[PDB]
């Protein structure tokens, strides 16, 4: 079932989400099923549960190929201080994109919806997607991370390298 | 003649505009005529010449009532340090609004399109409009002035006081 994606300005995108505590349940499997589907209909590469107004530490992402993943109770650590600039957009901020600094190298940990543990090192775009989705879980969106406001603009108009 | 308003992301909104040097001419009167009209069709309270891709120090504004004004070669000074927060939107960033700190009290100076000098003290919303329009002339848009990113969002969704 495709869910409505809420837009920036909605207070529910600004909350810090509680943990998932129904790993392995039929209710979580259906929520995650809904998320992949909603993400797919909107042409996303990541979708966080708060974006469909569900206050949970849960994100789906994937499709340089990133594996399709449902991740609960995500925890992220940088693996060094190297930052890298890259284009980001967000389904809750449609039409826009900016350049954002993210960590080149991360490890992320949590659980697959079935309860099995997930822990991975990620770099580049894989790592950027996870950091962007993780921000949602703590009530943060990308504009508050823009450093060069010349790069922020509408997708069909932008001519910055 | 209604002109197209260019959208954030277009590099022409990022330029520092040269001075108007055709005060009193028929060409300037027609450009200003176009601006009031374009501003009116789009339901604006301010429109700066770079927003219709004209690289000039020129803005129209007006309609708490603000007088309808065409101002060339604007120069602004704060009349104290008091800042005040207030809602801003922009025709080149359609659908969005944020809260922005501006000076409560200003003086602005320049010329009416006919060449006669203009100098005014302004406060509150009058002053905010002029500071926002003036930013355009130096290649600055409002997102780079947001301090509370919780206030930035779509107009039909926002519930912040
Ligand atoms: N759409 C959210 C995922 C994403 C894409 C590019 C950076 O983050
Ligand atoms: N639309 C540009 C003028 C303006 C309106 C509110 C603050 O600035
Ligand atoms: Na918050
Ligand atoms: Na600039």
């Amino acid at each position: 079932m495709i869910r409505d994606i809420i837009r920036m300005g909605d207070k529910r995108l600004l909350r810090v989400a509680p943990q998932v505590t129904n790993l392995g349940s039929a209710e979580l499997h259906a929520l995650v099923s809904d998320m992949f589907e909603t993400m797919g209909a909107a042409h996303g590469v990541g979708l966080a549960a708060p974006q469909i107004a569900v206050d949970l530490q849960l994100m789906v992402f994937g499709f340089p190929a990133v594996p399709l993943t449902a991740l609960a109770n995500a925890q992220i650590e940088p693996l060094s201080d190297e930052m890298e600039n890259g284009w980001e957009g967000c389904l809750s901020i449609p039409g826009l994109r900016a350049v954002i600094p993210r960590y080149r190298y991360i490890r992320y940990r949590g659980f697959a919806p079935d309860g099995s543990p997930i822990e991975r090192e990620a770099e580049g775009f894989h790592a950027r997607v996870v950091q962007h989705e993780y921000d949602h879980l703590v009530g943060r969106l990308y504009p508050s991370r823009i450093e060069n406001f010349d790069t922020f603009g509408f997708d069909d108009v932008l001519s910055y390298d």
